[PDB]
């Protein structure tokens, strides 16, 4: 079973390009495909984000407890826990379940907003080696995913190794480690992404994206049932605006590289 | 009449048995197919259980801070969060928690043993005016789903009437309903089943279930976008002992009877 004719074969039937970076930590093998060409990230930013405020918490005793403001101006297009409140606050632990959990877009700018703006989320890149990662702008802008646009995008390859290092390596403190893989083993809007794809024992923690142009992102890491972890990005992308989502895709690339 | 002829089509091409149960609480309306057939509840009885310990918690009110023994005896065959536990301690609440959002089968044999074995966890289905509900059996023979077995069934009707007593109605008191909503809202299982038929910016608090026969199920409370809740039962069965899970049949259900 040719795992690169596999995916070929799969992106030919998909209307799209699907770009996959697999890391196996039993032996730090990995499966690219279209690993080094740029897509759009969507809400898939939102961990390096959530990330680079945990980081801030290592050094701000209680930052996770600072209640922040949620104003009716604040409100975006998808709002489903900061809509509860509004004239309120939500503390920055909350904003961060809320965006890795329930992508909730308000949530992802008032992290953006506690890191300095869109460039601040790339500064906490560039600082744990991350050099591709780039975002722009807030939500809901980011998810336009325009082909050819370089705004809001990385390469499958480097947010693997970004995953890799804030998950299982020390680009975190020890309890912020925990934390970022407790938040997504929480996540609620992973399931028809990569996790459909793999058997029913295996454990996943993971963030999904969408946008426009059909946008459908997932990256993961995967604890196998008996086997030592995986971190695995699919990005999907389609060429009209309007596309649909295409989640089973996901599914069907994270099935062809874990068969084997 | 539409509705009808796509849920019968959907089922036909499916190869399978569904069951559908939709209450629309703007105005009491229902959308019912074989909604008085009993069907395998699966995991979906995790809630009545858990529903239970939060009824048994309004007047042991710190039941759910109690801490309830793990042990390695105690493993079945899905236990993501109790593994972590074993030899050690989890409280009823985390137990709950397990058992809803994780699936986690090992956390719901200890709410069984809770309620003092399956038979307590009908008492409590009998006490909220459920005289449908049957749980017979402890995880995982639960989840054998043979067709023609009475045992650990409902009926999609029943089961609508309930998590709307349970969810929106009065069932439980106050606190009690909100912790369970905040449990099904926090389900990380659910994004392949009914929430995949309904547009992004619905929200839902939902519970699956999966087993023998192809058996693929979810119960959901729905908070449409700018519309009254919702709740929707859907209930999948195959003729094979052996047959794949279909969520995508869910889904596709829960599209069905949303559309109009
Ligand atoms: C992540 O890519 C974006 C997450 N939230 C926005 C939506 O879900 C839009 C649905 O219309
Ligand atoms: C609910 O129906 C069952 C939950 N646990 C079993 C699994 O979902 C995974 C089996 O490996």
């Amino acid at each position: 079973a040719d795992v690169q004719q596999k995916l070929a074969e799969l992106e030919r039937q998909s209307g799209g390009r699907l770009g996959v970076a697999l890391i196996n930590t039993a032996d730090n093998s990995q499966i690219l495909y279209r690993a080094d060409e740029r897509f759009p990230m969507c809400s898939t930013s939102k961990v390096m984000a959530a990330a680079a405020v945990l980081k801030q918490s290592e050094t701000q005793k209680q930052l996770l407890n600072q209640p922040v403001e949620i104003k009716p101006a604040d409100l975006v297009n998808y709002n489903p826990i900061a809509e509860k409140h509004v004239n309120g606050t939500m503390t920055l632990a909350e904003l961060s379940a809320a965006a890795l959990q329930y992508t909730d877009n308000t949530a992802m700018n008032k992290l953006i907003a506690q890191l300095g703006g869109p460039g601040g989320v790339t500064a906490f890149a560039r600082a744990i080696g991350d050099e591709t990662f780039r975002l722009d702008r807030t939500e809901p802008t980011l998810n336009t995913a325009i082909p050819g646009d370089p705004r809001d995008t990385t390469t499958p390859r480097a947010m693997a190794q970004t995953l890799r290092q804030l998950t299982l390596g020390h680009a975190l403190g020890e309890t912020q480690r925990a934390q970022l893989v407790t938040w997504l083993k929480g996540n609620t809007t992973g399931a028809a992404s990569i996790r459909a794809g793999l058997p029913a024992s295996w454990v996943v923690g993971d963030k999904t994206g969408s946008g426009g142009y059909g946008t459908t992102n997932d990256i993961a890491v995967i604890w196998p049932k008996d086997r030592a972890p995986l971190i695995l990005v699919t990005y999907f992308t389609q060429p009209q605006p309007k596309a649909e989502s295409r989640r089973d895709v996901l599914a069907s690339a994270a099935k062809i590289v874990t068969d084997g």
